[PDB]
């Protein structure tokens, strides 16, 4: 079929009557996530924006990773509904978030080879985001989605940014998850692909521990103080030393000394094929 839209609606608009919401999967501050059906036969995930939590323009900006980047390693945007309640429709990921999947009976049983494969799959998606001049800014296991075939995809919830001059600076009152955030981003609000690399090293600890919180037994101030002295996270239990040394490259003090996502992908592939 290669041989064969109103301006006031989004270019990605679908009529709401093409969707049937079936099961509530979760609820947050910005809204609820549902499993639904598009035109009866296609399973979809629908995010309904909570009326008042944030502006329509920010939730539906064309800036904007999902509208701009498509890749097998990235959760695919399907459509939007721009009349209230605002819907964001995406491909359905049967096994949900990686952090939840790792705690299920099948996730607990994952061999180290499968955990490294999944880590290589995230680095592959991040190598695409890097090459496209984007930063993710919230790279943690909670934002990785898992398919029915146990493949991983990166999801964006509005923090990803197109970088023009290699860096984005966050606002004065911005609050980020401290345990995943690189020192230069905590201190100066400066986010680059290199602060995503730092975050990936933290995400690797969530993968190897089957969803445990990074820096066990430590508060956010104790984490910042430790980092300032040159300490890094204590070797997690059941963490292969080779993986720990790859995590440490991600945690180099100078952002420019941290590896690229392509390098990380290449090493992780070698780790699970060896
Ligand atoms: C089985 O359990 C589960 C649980 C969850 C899911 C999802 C899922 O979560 N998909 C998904 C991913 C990202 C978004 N994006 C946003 O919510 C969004 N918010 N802002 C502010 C944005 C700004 C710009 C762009 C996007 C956004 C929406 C959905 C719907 C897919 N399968 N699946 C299965
Ligand atoms: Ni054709």
């Amino acid at each position: 079929g290669h041989m064969q839209k109103p301006w006031w609606e989004d270019e990605w608009e679908v009529p709401r009557e093409t969707l049937k919401l079936v099961e509530r999967l979760g609820a947050g501050q910005f809204g609820e996530v549902w499993m639904g059906y598009y035109n009866g036969h296609t399973k979809v995930a629908v995010k309904s924006l909570k009326q008042g939590s944030m502006s329509p323009d920010a939730f539906l900006a064309e800036a904007n990773l999902m509208k701009q980047l498509q890749h097998q390693r990235l959760v695919r945007l399907y459509a939007v509904v721009t009349q209230e309640p605002i819907y964001i429709i995406t491909e359905y990921m049967e096994n949900g978030s990686l952090v939840d999947f790792l705690k299920t009976p099948s996730g607990i049983k994952l061999t180290i080879n499968k955990l490294l494969d999944m880590a290589a799959q995230i680095a592959e998606g991040m190598a695409f985001i890097e090459e496209r001049n984007y930063i993710h800014r919230d790279l943690r296991a909670a934002n990785i989605l898992v398919s029915d075939t146990l493949s991983c995809k990166i999801a964006d919830f509005g923090l990803a940014r197109l970088i023009e001059d290699n860096e984005y600076t966050a606002r004065e009152g911005a609050k980020f998850p401290i345990k995943w955030t690189a020192p230069e981003a905590i201190n100066y609000g400066t986010f680059t692909i290199k602060s995503d690399v730092w975050s990936f090293g933290i995400l690797l600890t969530e993968i190897v521990t089957h969803g445990r919180i990074p820096y066990p037994g430590m508060t956010n101030p104790e984490v910042i103080q430790n980092l300032e002295r040159g300490y890094r996270m204590v070797r997690p239990d059941n963490c292969p030393e080779e993986l720990y040394q790859l995590m440490r490259l991600c945690w180099k003090e100078r952002p420019e000394d941290r590896p690229t996502f392509d390098y990380l992908r290449s090493v992780l592939e070698d780790f699970f094929t060896a």
